């Protein structure tokens, strides 16, 4: 039984950023992975997706060029050829992060880790055991799909994982789900010329989101060539002759249900939501706590109920960002080798951007989450709409839409919503802003920067 | 004699913004303007190079296309398309600026005013006298160009004012100048395929900048292809058969100088400096204060050395921006008409974005600045240099630097610094920030925004 100070288990964003800096405080750390190191971020999420959304942008930016005074340019996509250059840009990272450990002198164990039914927290990797007095859990999530019981032929549809796996573009796509996942993929798809539906269950995409957001954003969709499918859901998928053919029950509200056959389809990606994964990793002879989906529970200090055993990131189920495992990451090694008690990672005023098109902001509470904390006498929100200056001069068009949330007062911002052109990058300093619980008057109060679309969130009335 | 409680001279962004915010104050108001409404923001400024800035940016983009698996663009930018749509953008704003106006009951009086010898402050427009117990000058100012006296053929070259007016894309450029508007002026020219040189005096372009946007930004031109000429000075131009000559003195120091011709120019763009528009308004009749170069001399407040007579913007010769003369003239209608006696600009922390490729952002002190400011022991800096993610699959390359300033134990951040991809529209939130007096641990306690650029702002270390 080789000992350690700190054995994480998990080679992504939360479990490498723990690691990397425990070692940095003395600690002689492992990390055990099983598969590519940099996790979802690198391999099939953040990064990848970053890219085809740089890829996309150029295509719509392309729709523009004639207005811009330049000679219309002509066609074909050729998705084998960003595919390439993306997965070689993956191999890189994969190398950087593999050398950023070794650096560091922090051991990487390869293979699958599973706890023991040994007293002391102990687990197993290929035959061998390891053991620390702290050890971290990052094993992040997956796709989940649905089961073939419930809908027969589902397993003919892919998930994101598999959209990274593709080699051609896909002629004809259906995308299932309303969430930040299933926005981003009908948007890529659509802009590089599939010919795509986002099949949801209500009305509206984002029904997490500020209102105005979820509402904006699906107008926008539809203005960019989306088919939206409200209120269905998948009855049953099957392998026809050439493609897939998707049986849909549309249940609109105050109308009788409509079954339809959507025929032909390439490509069926499934975005409804992600599962933890904790199933092979033997909680159950430590007696570690999970909910019913199988997430680890843990406290404000990402402590499970069992001692000196550690849970950060997707497994646990809350705000599933890359750099939220990075931070509570982070923390936590300040806290078990810095001796910081006080060291644990506040889960409010996170900032969240939507690579849509154009992208999403949002920081902070929303209209309706600040009505049920302050009351409605005590909020008040400020707003606007405006299309962005790039599109004086194009018959394409964007909107621009910003909102902010004050309480109490001295209108203290509890909230920011936008969408538009630069909202991806607009977003970062505002939230440090909102961190450090700026008023109304400390945004009126900073001198505009024009013409830009940033100076809207700071000349509001 | 006609009496007014404001009485605004120019219908630029300065008078303008001061006008409207004291009507809705209850001021019966008037706004004096010998030309167009809007003023250098809207016709010869801010909104048409912001136009232009976008057009280059196709340029670049359109470069990239066949990386990104589109097939490659092939050609000729068409200036005269752009032209005509930037023109007719500004005749829209002309006339929602004159409503404005108008819906606020603020009285328009059309012609150059000029002061009289009349005891109590009234001025004289086309013969008519008008008269208020406070009047504001925001006559703005103009580009300023050599003396033929000093530099024979001077009148052959243009300044931003004929850029404007340009009906064709010059085939051989020559910018004369360091500062921003000449750094614009040569990337636009430059992206859309004119020959350009950029003539500087020194080593570097913009100076008065952080030394490391200085630096960054002269080798980021040169990598665009833009030719900087340094250490070298007009001596001459001269109109030859086919364009124009142009003798310049080159004087490298530790070298002898030489003399070389630039033959074949069809564009000679003077961007030296901008002289403030106070010559024909008669202020030696009321015995205003100017400084030797016609600026009119204020206090804190804006205050003339006459009383109720008042200067805001860029006849002021500080901080020459849209937004600074904006916010003066608001803080002034505020003090004047609400009685907020400490209604009053702070020009520090004001944030400057430069439209160059990549663009620049910058807001408080340069590390020189600061280092006089605090002493050379009390200055911490921060710095990043990378590659922003969009050029992962391009053979074409950009950088992107970051520079953080902090002083004392605390490491308040008294300068941001930046440029690359996104810094236009990122600079606005930190703005925010930096306005508040945040110090290194908001910004390091604020969760990040994965993968954008933003994001290496709060993770320097
Ligand atoms: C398509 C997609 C796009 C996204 N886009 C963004 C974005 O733009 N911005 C953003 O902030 N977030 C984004 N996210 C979410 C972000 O990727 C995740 O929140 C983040 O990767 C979670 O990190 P983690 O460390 O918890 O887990 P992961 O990064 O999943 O790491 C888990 C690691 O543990 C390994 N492992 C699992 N079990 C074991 C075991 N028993 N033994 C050994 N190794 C094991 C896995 O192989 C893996 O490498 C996206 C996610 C997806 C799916
Ligand atoms: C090429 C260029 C690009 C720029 N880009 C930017 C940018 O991107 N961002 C930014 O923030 N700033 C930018 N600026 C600077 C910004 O335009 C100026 O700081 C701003 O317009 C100054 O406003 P003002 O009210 O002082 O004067 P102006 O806007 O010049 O207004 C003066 C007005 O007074 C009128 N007038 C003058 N004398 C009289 C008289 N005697 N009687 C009647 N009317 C009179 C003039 O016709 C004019 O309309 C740019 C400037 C230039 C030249
Ligand atoms: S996609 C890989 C992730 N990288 C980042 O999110 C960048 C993080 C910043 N550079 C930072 O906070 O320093 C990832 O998994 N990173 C893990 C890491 O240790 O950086
Ligand atoms: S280019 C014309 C200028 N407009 C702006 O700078 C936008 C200002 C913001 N909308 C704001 O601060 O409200 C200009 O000269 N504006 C004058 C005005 O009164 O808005
Ligand atoms: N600031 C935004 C919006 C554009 C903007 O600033 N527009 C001004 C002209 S400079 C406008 O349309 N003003 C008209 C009005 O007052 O509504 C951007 O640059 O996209
Ligand atoms: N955040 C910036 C920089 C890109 C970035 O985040 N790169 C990471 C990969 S996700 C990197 O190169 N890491 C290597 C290292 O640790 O230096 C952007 O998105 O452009």
């Amino acid at each position: 039984v080789a000992s350690y100070d700190y054995l994480v288990i998990g080679g992504g964003s939360g479990g490498l950023a723990s690691a990397r800096r425990a070692a940095e405080l003395g600690a002689r750390a492992a990390v055990v992975e099983s598969h590519k190191l940099g996790g979802t971020c690198v391999n099939v999420g953040c990064v990848p997706k970053k890219v085809m959304w740089n890829t996309a942008v150029h295509s719509e930016f392309m729709h523009d060029h004639a207005d811009y005074g330049f000679p219309s340019c002509e066609g074909k996509f050729n998705w084998r050829v960003i595919k390439e250059k993306r997965d070689a840009y993956v191999s890189r990272l994969n190398a950087i992060y593999q050398n950023n450990l070794t650096k560091s002198h922090i051991e990487i164990i390869r293979g699958h880790a599973a706890f023991t039914s040994d007293p002391k927290p102990t687990i197993e990797v290929s035959g061998k055991k390891y053991t620390a007095p702290h050890i971290l859990i990052a094993t992040g999530g997956m796709p989940s799909t649905p089961h073939e019981s419930q809908i027969p032929g589902a397993s003919l549809g892919i998930t994101s994982d598999g959209f990274f796996q593709l080699e051609e573009l896909p002629g004809r796509s259906v995308i299932v789900g309303a969430g930040y996942i299933a926005v981003e993929m009908a948007g890529i798809l659509s802009a590089l010329g599939s010919k795509t539906s986002l099949m949801i269950r209500h009305d509206k995409v984002l029904r997490s989101f500020d209102s105005m957001i979820s509402t904006n954003c699906t107008e926008e969709l539809e203005n960019a060539g989306v088919e939206v499918l409200k209120f269905s859901q998948v009855k049953e998928v099957k392998k026809t002759l050439s493609g897939l053919e998707v049986s849909m029950v549309t249940a609109v509200p105050g109308r009788l249900p409509v079954m339809t056959m959507i025929p032909d389809v390439d490509c069926l990606l499934w975005a409804i939501g992600r599962v933890p994964n904790t199933k092979d990793l033997s909680l159950n002879k430590l007696g570690i706590q999970t909910d019913d989906k199988g997430h680890i529970i843990v406290d404000e200090f990402q402590n499970t109920n069992v001692k000196g055993i550690y849970a950060v990131g997707d497994v646990c189920g809350k705000a599933l960002l890359t750099p939220v495992a990075i931070a509570a990451g982070r923390k936590l090694a300040h806290r078990l080798f810095e001796y910081k008690e006080d060291s644990k990672l506040d889960y409010n005023n996170i900032p969240t951007v939507v690579f849509s098109h154009p992208p999403i902001g949002t920081v902070g509470l929303t209209e309706d989450e600040a009505i049920h904390k302050y009351g409605i006498e005590n909020v008040k929100t400020y707003s606007t709409s405006f299309t962005p200056m790039y599109h004086a001069v194009t018959k394409r068009k964007t909107k621009c839409v910003m909102k902010m949330v004050c309480a109490n007062k001295e209108e203290k911002v509890v909230g920011i919503h936008m969408q538009g052109l630069g909202c991806d990058e607009m977003l970062q300093g505002f939230a440090v802003a909102v961190k450090m619980g700026a008023t109304k008057a400390d945004f009126d109060n900073t001198v505009a920067i024009h013409p830009t679309s940033s100076e809207e969130l700071v000349t509001l009335r």
